[PDB]
């Protein structure tokens, strides 16, 4: 079922970044539809790549980054994805925040912070991707803005760099890299990962969106953040966050996993708020 792509049809442009087990390149792909694509090159490694390819071929949704296939005939092994021009959502939020004008290039279009409508549109799209994954009983385990991508026209989709571990500071070593600031108490304490720990992570993503990409618990060390989370401390309402949006975050952050609101209900509430603000 996995689509295969000839090595001749992939023209590497430049290396975007690299991690311990992979390198990501911007490339052009021929006879796929010239087309820009993001290519992951693998540094057992195989079989894990094969399971990954099968999984990415089955995950198909408007808010999941598009996977086009693999290149296995030759070395290294390649995975081909659509190119998301505006990069990862954490960097996107940080570059479209209150200090956007200071950071902007001279030619940037209408520099300034994203407005409420745009922030709800980002939030609703991430929630839609999570509704799809929950429907498949798929647990992401690392939902965070660094793992979402932004395309032209404020199109937001869920991904997973794997190599996120630029963002090494967002993970804590115990003893495996865990994104503790995005995790609920049961995941930090017992590594219990479920659709309910993903909804908790979505509440944290909502907080990152409304703080224009700040790191959750930024004032705290990893050990201090683990202690705050397990003690039940809640992140502060962001200045740009309306009370209705903070109530949605609180619904994702109920201590008992079974008490957390479903991602379908969270998505429905964000869509309703986005609809109510469209003309205002
Ligand atoms: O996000 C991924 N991979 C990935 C996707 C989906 C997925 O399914 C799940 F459900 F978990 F979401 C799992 C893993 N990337 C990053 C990625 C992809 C596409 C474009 C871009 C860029 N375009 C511009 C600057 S960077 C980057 C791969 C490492 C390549
Ligand atoms: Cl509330």
């Amino acid at each position: 079922c996995v689509h295969h792509i000839k090595r001749r049809d992939i023209v590497l442009k430049w290396e975007l970044g690299e991690g311990a087990f992979g390198k990501v390149f911007l490339a052009e792909c021929h006879n796929l539809l010239k087309m820009l694509v993001a290519v992951k090159a693998l540094k057992s490694a195989r079989q894990d790549f094969q399971r990954e390819a099968e999984l990415l071929t089955m995950l198909q949704h408007q808010h999941i980054v598009r996977f086009f296939g693999v290149c296995t005939e030759g070395r290294p092994l390649l995975m081909v994805f659509e190119y998301m021009r505006h990069g990862d959502l954490n960097r996107f939020l940080r570059s479209h925040g209150p200090d956007a004008k200071l950071l902007a290039g001279g030619e940037d279009v209408a520099p300034g912070p994203l407005g409420l409508g745009q922030l709800l549109a980002v939030a609703s799209q991430v929630a839609a991707g999570m509704v799809y994954l929950a429907g498949l009983h798929f647990v992401h385990r690392d939902l965070a803005t660094r793992n979402c991508l932004v395309g032209q026209g404020l199109v937001v989709k869920i991904g997973d760099f794997g190599m996120s571990r630029i963002y090494s500071t967002d993970y804590y070593r115990v003893g495996t890299m865990l994104p503790i600031r995005w995790m609920p108490p049961e995941s930090i304490l017992y590594r219990k990962f479920t659709t309910e720990s993903d909804v908790w992570s979505f509440g944290v993503v909502l907080w990152e969106i409304f703080t224009y990409g700040k790191q959750p618990w930024y004032q705290l060390s990893n050990t201090e953040a683990i202690d705050c989370i397990t003690q039940g401390r809640e992140l502060e309402r962001p200045r740009a966050c309306p009370p209705e949006v903070y109530a949605i975050m609180r619904g994702c952050w109920q201590r008992e996993p079974q008490q957390r609101h479903s991602i379908k209900d969270v998505h429905a509430r964000l869509q309703a708020l986005a609809q109510a603000h469209h003309h205002h």
